[PDB]
Formats: C-alpha cells, structure tokens, sequence
C-alpha cells in the first residue's frame, strides 16, 4: 500500500485478566508504577510507535480484575509521560457522560500544549451502568440518548478548541497588544445537555487540537465514529469480520462527506512473539496455566485437547498473532493489504510481549517497506498522517 | 521558635499583572512554555521549597489579564512536573462548584501515586460567577451554599481516597489473593448534592492521601479552613492584619477540635530581592513603568512622589519585601517569630526574582537556624511537618 502501517501500546498495568498477575515475570504493582509506564511508553517510542493508549474504567465491584481495582487516571498519567517521552501520542479515555466538556476541553488541550501536540482523546460514550452512581446519577441514559449526549458534548469540546485563533497572541512588548480581539471566538452554546459560554482559557496547540477516538460497534456507534473520530478502534476477532467492519466504517465516513483515509481504523491485538513456535506456544501455555482449573465451572475443535486444556483455552484464548516475528510479521501485513487496519493498537501483557515485537516484527515491517525508519513529525497527527483542522 | 519556616512557590506563567509582560526580560509565551515551568518547579527544589502551587481560573473576558486568557490546566502541569522533580509538593486549585468528587477524588490520588506522594489541593469553593455559566449553570450558589456544597464535596473525596486501607494490596501470587476483601470499603455517600456509591479505584499513596489547602477571608470560609485544610493560604496586606489572621484561625481550629500546629497558615509575598536596596528599587520601578499612564483614570504619603509615581504605585504596589537578602530574610523572620505565618507562598512574576530568593535568602535562613540544610522526606505531608492520617 501506498501508506505506512501504524502502531499503538497499550498500557495496561498488570493486565486484563483475572489471575495474569500471577506469573513470575509480573509485577502486581504495575498499575500505579509510574516506573513501568514509563518504561513501556519509551519501549513503544523505540519502536516508534504512533501512539500510547490508556483505557479507563469509572465503576468496580470485588470481583473486578486486578488491574481495574487500583489503577493511573488517564489524563494524569499521560500528562506525566509527556515530560519523559519525545514523539509518540498520548491518548486517553474520557466518557461523556458525567464530566463537563469545559473541563475535558482544557484537560485534553493543556495535555497538548504540554507535550508539544501529541493528544488524543478515547471517547466512550457508555461506561458502565454502576458508573452512573459514582457521579449522582440514578441511572445511564439509554443507548440512543447515549449517544445524543455524545454528539453535543464533542461539539462543545471542539468549539471551545477553537476558542482562540491560531495566531491571535500578537504578543506585541511595544503597542501591548497581547493578543488580537477579532480573533477570539465566544461559544455561546445553549444546548439540550450542555450551555457554555466561552471562551476556552487556552489557545491553539502545535497540532492546532487534539485527535478523536472512538470505539463504537453498534450501527449508532459505527455511524458516530464515521461521522466523527480520526482514528477508531475495534477487535480482530476473525480477518473477515474485521475487513467488513473497516469497510462498511470507511462507507458510512464517504457518506458523511468525509475522506475515508482521514479515518484511521486500529483492530486491538495481543500478540505473543518468540523465535520458534515452540516458544510462543509454551508462553502462551505458561499464562493459560495460572488461572485456577476451578472454572471449568466456566466449538467442534479436534487438536486433541483435554477437558483442561479446553477449559483454560476458554479463560485464555490464543491469539493468532502468535509465533516467529515472521509469521506475526506476515500476518500484519497480509490484515493491512487485506484492508482490516491501517495499523493495530498492541496489547502486551505478558512481559517482553512490547520488547519482542518491537525488537523484531519492526525491522521485518522496515525491510519490507510497510514502516518507516524514524518517526514522520513531533505531533499525533503529523504522524497518523492526518491534517491540522483548524 | 522549633519549627522551621517553609516556603511554597507559585507558579503563574506570565504573571498577575495587565502589562508585566511588556517587561525585555519577560517571555509573553510563559504560560504555555512546558520548559518555563520545569525551570521555576526546578528552582523551588533547588530552594528546599515545601511546594508548587498553581492557581487557577475557569472563565475570561477579553480584559483578563494575559496569563489568565491562555494557561495550563493544573492536574495536568502538575503530573507533568511530578516526572522532572523529586522531593516538591505539587499543590493544585480545583473548585468544588462543577466537578464531580468521584472525578477530582481520582485525578488528585493519581497524582499522589505517580509523584510518591507530594499531591496537594487547593480547594476553592467560590468561582467567579461567569464559570457556572462555562459549565452548564444558569448562575452560582449563594456565599453560604456554596461552603455547604463544599463540606459535602470534601467528604465524599476524603471518603473515596479511604476506599482501600493501605495495606489492602496482599498481591499473594501463590494463593491468588489479590487484595483483602474486608479491607475495601464502598462509601455509599447519599447526600443532598451528591450520591456516589464507591469504592473508587486507586488505592493509598505513599502519603495515605493528599494535604488539602484552603483560603477562605469571610467568616464562613476562616471556619472551613479552620475545620477542614491542613494548609491555609491568605495575604500580607499588614504584619497586624496577618497576625489577627492567623490568631483567629488557629482559634477556630481548636475549637473544632484540632491541634492547631496540624493547620500551616502561608501568607502570600512577591519579594524583590536585590544586593543593594538601589537596586531592588530600580527593578520595582522598572516593572511600574510599564503600564501606560492612561491609568492615572484609575492616602497620605509625603514620600515626595509625582502624580505619574503615584498612578504607578497605584497599579503596581511596592512589597514590603524588597530589598538586600538581609533585609527580606529579617522580615521573614520577623513575621515568622510573631506569628503572622508558619511559612510564606512565594511569588516570583519578575524574572530573577525566584532565583535571587533561593540563591540569597535561603542561606541566610539556614545559617540562623530557620530553615532546613535538605529536605526532611520525599511527601507532602512529611515536608510540612504533617501526620499521614488513615
């Protein structure tokens, strides 16, 4: 293909599973160890890599993962690694539901200004429905107000990104015109959920604002994100699921009035990297082993696989991208020609999972023409390819 | 007296004045300049200082002043600097008008994690009144309102950050307890203006939970400090008004059951530090002969000043603490042996001024026995001679 694939980390503390914690290799600590997020966001700029993505969650219970139970806030800890790291975005999970877009509006550009234009935005418009009771809220709204909420909240969090011109601060010691009138811009929005004033307390970042995520599987979510996101997220259940989702995204954006390359679609992947296949399997067999046989309390597949093996297949599922750096090398690249992604966020729970992929499935993907050799620009944009609005 | 006098440098990018950054020495861009920041946190350190404060604002005009109209946000600044700094407390103003406490409960301890513990909060009850309409209200509370709204919105924070006992965290990796079930604690706050049912997802720092600040000059808002804030910001209008401040205080402190030495009471100076009175004068006036004499739009002194002096003056008042190192390290000292203050909040707008106070008076300070030779720990709490409360 013409462009380059792209790649985000995930970090994600000690895992999304259950009993992942549990290996050797695993510091249990690692979901507020600012020295572990440090060190995989600056393995994931070795790389390269276009972006960090922290996901986020507003409601547990006792038998929440561990990860979840104790955990960074996302604006915090990517406003943290902004000041150790270069190039690589910062993209963090707000939802729309209970927070003001005031607030999210000079959070998320504040992150921006800090780090020289590097944020993104994970917009989730239904969290959890406990979530709603840690913010005086009876109840989420339904599905479809959901994301009525959505569409006005963004709308407000963008228009007060453009509160100030790109060149309003004149700066001017001798006249004393610090900043140009004409070239302030007041909201004046009085919506159904939301009424702003304005204007927004920071001007234009080096990106000119921060890039849009979404996540939506719905059709209501699909045709918000195509309508709306830069870049949008999904799974990579099966090759063929995940090809008719980026095309039917890449349609619903063209009947949106929108360029479908300005719509960049990440399936997530956790892939398990080693020098033979001999060596991801037992990798992947030693987490498979940690969950408690227990839950066989928890499909035509002959490999010979016992009642055990069959329960903990189910607790773990194996990824596909499993192998040699030339097969998951391989895989990548046959998911991008194939039109499934324009890259992949990357998961990496299992430790050296980030090291080994970026030690060797990048070079693979460099030699063969499909990534590039340093990174494109110090913005998210620059280095999505996308264009600064304003 | 057996305490030390502590300082806290506020940070506050271009200034708090209309025209002080018309100043040569004065970068007009200092309130988005990541590197500004970093210096300034860095100097402080240098200094032994307890903390950073940042303040803030939620609505502009276009008469603002400069700083006010383009700003970092402060959770954000503050995570920034918690990575490039070491033992400085990170103090930063959130209003309990709009947020909700689940968010600012969260934001706050993740900072307290990602920093070892050296999160503070400002805690600001009264906004401006144009903010409620930047945040979906038609207009704010009134005075008594508001404090209530506060009380309420304060509990449910300290509530939220005991969620988790600080030794909750068992990470058992052989008998895969994670964390011990009768040490999580859910709030199940149902109050008048909010309902938050917990547990919230971030555990203990390494300080138990962050110090919180507090300013209130009405009678209302001296009592809330005085029951409430570990720390309490306030002016130095007059060594007599300062003094009654503090007395009061402490007073009210007693009365609400505390041991008035858990309360630290910081008065606000911007000192003019000069090796000779003649020249902390001429970088006084330097600074008052910036604003445009149009001012003269805009009290007896037989000082033989002009009318042009006395418009200045005016826009501009002189510090009492201005002068040789000597000379301002004796004032700080004076007022700290009456007991006008516990510590001061140290503005620096003119440039040098922090630097020529960290290189200067702190010395001097140290060598009779005022302020410490290094810092006394790596927390908030420890810097100010707090207890860590759980």
């Amino acid at each position: 293909r013409a462009d380059f694939i792209q790649f985000g980390a995930m970090i994600h503390g000690v895992g999304g599973t259950t009993d992942g914690w549990r290996h050797p290799d695993v510091d249990p600590s690692a979901s507020t160890n600012i020295e572990f997020y440090m060190k995989k966001a600056q393995t994931a700029e070795k790389g390269l890599f276009s972006f960090i993505f922290i996901a986020d969650g507003l409601f547990i219970s006792e038998k929440s993962i561990p990860h979840f139970l104790n955990r960074f806030e996302p604006i915090t800890i990517l406003s943290a690694l902004a000041s150790v790291t270069k190039n690589i975005g910062l993209v963090g999970t707000f939802s729309t539901s209970f927070t003001e877009p005031f607030t999210i509006s000079r959070q998320l550009m504040s992150l921006d200004h800090i780090s020289g234009g590097r944020a993104g935005w994970n917009l989730v418009t239904s969290p959890q429905e406990g979530a709603a009771r840690n913010h005086s809220k009876s109840n989420l709204p339904e599905h479809t107000e959901r994301y009525e909420i959505a569409q006005e909240h963004l709308d407000v969090v963008r228009g007060l990104w453009n509160s100030w011109e790109h060149d309003a601060f004149i700066h001017n010691k001798k006249t004393g015109q610090f900043f140009d009138q004409a070239k302030l811009h007041r909201l004046n929005h009085k919506g159904k959920y939301f009424q702003v004033e304005g204007p927004l307390n920071i001007g234009r970042s080096k990106q000119g604002e921060p890039v849009v995520f979404q996540a939506g599987s719905s059709e209501t979510g699909r045709q918000f994100a195509a309508k709306n996101a830069d870049a949008i997220f999904t799974h990579s259940n099966s090759l063929e699921e995940t090809k008719a989702f980026y095309a039917d995204v890449k349609s619903r954006a063209a009947d949106e009035g929108r360029d479908p390359s300005s719509v960049r679609i990440f399936p997530g992947i956790s892939p398990i990297v080693a020098d033979t296949e001999e060596e991801a399997e037992k990798k992947y067999r030693e987490f498979a082993e940690l969950i408690p046989i227990e839950n066989a309390v928890t499909e035509a597949k002959a490999r010979n696989l016992t009642l055990r093996e069959v329960a903990q297949e189910m607790a773990f599922p194996r990824t596909l991208f499993i192998g040699t750096p030339e097969r998951v090398a391989s895989l990548i690249e046959t998911w991008f020609n194939a039109e499934a992604a324009d890259g992949f966020i990357v998961g990496s729970d299992i430790p050296g999972t980030l090291d080994a992929f970026v030690e060797k499935v990048i070079p693979i993907l460099q030699e063969r023409g499909l990534y590039r050799q340093d990174y494109r620009g110090g913005t998210l944009r620059e280095n999505l390819g996308l264009g600064i609005p304003q």
